[PDB]
């Protein structure tokens, strides 16, 4: 509650301290700053009335003044934390940047959205839902832009509820398990740039992340199907991580998830253990967020869907064939290294 008491006793502007960080950037960006906010307004209120119907269009305002308001303060909030860690103070750059600010604010905005829009006024006629990602195709940001500003955001800002921080950690695996991999993502960009020069720190703590929700996944499934087996674990995570990394086009348009279990039945097929895709299934549902349309409805070649059985006969094994044959060869690939977790 108390962070939306602070938020609607702020003021609609940037505050003095504020003020300075912008003052003391070689391109001032108050300018370019105001600009957004007022554009980006426009279009809130517009598609928050198309979504919600023609009365009382004060609500929706309410909610970008409020998003705005975090927005200011959050930013500010960075601007003291990075002065404190670098003792600088000149961020022309970071706050001339339009996707730096495009991402502070949508996020800002989904935090008083998700605060609110936990209200039965949910289910609307107009037939548009305004849960996450709504905010990113009313702002028009792409997911990875956004996943980028999470883990600074719940840093920047102590007055999240354990809730709200939970809800946010849930957006980000979202954008990690199949938000950030679809088609036109600008994650293909950085993956095709770090395929001809061995240069990107945010993709490798990108690739650390999604390494870490995939591996515990794993963990937990193995753990429950193949006690008997404890060294397949180390394998199909090898293959697991082999295939996000080398085979990244399968990932397109597709769930992290669809990966894991193709990977699962693929080693034990190999290695002669007796793991049935309805087992393997079966035991995911069990798993917090996992929902049947991740097995069952599954992107084959253009516009055809089918099951998780269909994905790994006639595009994963076509794909992953020859690396799947090098694990029970005479010399099997050197085991990746498994993510650190809790």
């Amino acid at each position: 509650q108390q962070l939306m008491m602070i938020l609607n006793s702020a003021s609609d502007q940037p505050s003095e301290n504020l003020i300075s960080y912008f003052n003391n950037c070689t391109v001032n960006p108050k300018e370019s700053i105001l600009k957004r906010v007022k554009d980006i307004g426009y279009i809130f209120k517009e598609k928050f009335a198309k979504a919600v119907g023609q009365g009382c269009v004060e609500i929706g305002s309410q909610r970008y003044k409020l998003g705005v308001r975090l927005y200011y303060r959050v930013m500010e909030s960075m601007l003291k934390s990075e002065e404190e860690r670098l003792s600088i103070q000149n961020f022309s750059k970071l706050l001339n940047d339009n996707i730096f600010h495009m991402s502070l604010l949508a996020c800002a905005l989904e935090v008083v959205m998700a605060t609110y829009s936990r209200s039965t006024s949910q289910n609307l006629d107009s037939g548009t839902d305004l849960s996450f990602p709504w905010i990113l195709n009313v702002l028009n940001l792409k997911a990875f832009d956004f996943y980028k500003v999470i883990e600074s955001f719940i840093k920047a800002e102590g007055n999240l509820t354990r809730e709200m921080i939970k809800h946010l950690e849930r957006c980000e695996h979202r954008i990690m398990e199949s938000l950030a991999w679809l088609s036109d993502s600008p994650l293909f960009d950085l993956i095709k740039q770090s395929k001809l020069v061995p240069k990107s720190t945010s993709l490798s703590l990108f690739y650390k992340k999604v390494y870490r929700l995939a591996y515990l996944r794993l963990n937990t499934l193995c753990e429950r199907l193949l006690s008997e087996h404890p060294e397949l674990e180390h394998i199909i995570w090898t293959l697991f991580q082999h295939t996000l990394q080398n085979e990244y086009e399968l990932m397109r348009d597709r769930h992290l998830d669809q990966i894991m279990m193709c990977s699962m039945y693929g080693i034990c097929k190999v290695k002669n253990i007796d793991l049935k895709f309805k087992i393997i299934v079966t035991a995911y549902k069990d798993l917090p967020h996992a929902v049947q349309e991740t097995f069952k409805r599954v992107l084959i070649k253009e516009e055809e869907y089918d099951s998780i059985i269909v994905f790994y006969n006639s595009v994963f094994m076509q794909r992953l064939k020859t690396n799947i044959l090098q694990y029970a060869s005479t010399r099997p690939p050197t085991l990746s290294p498994i993510p650190h977790i809790p």
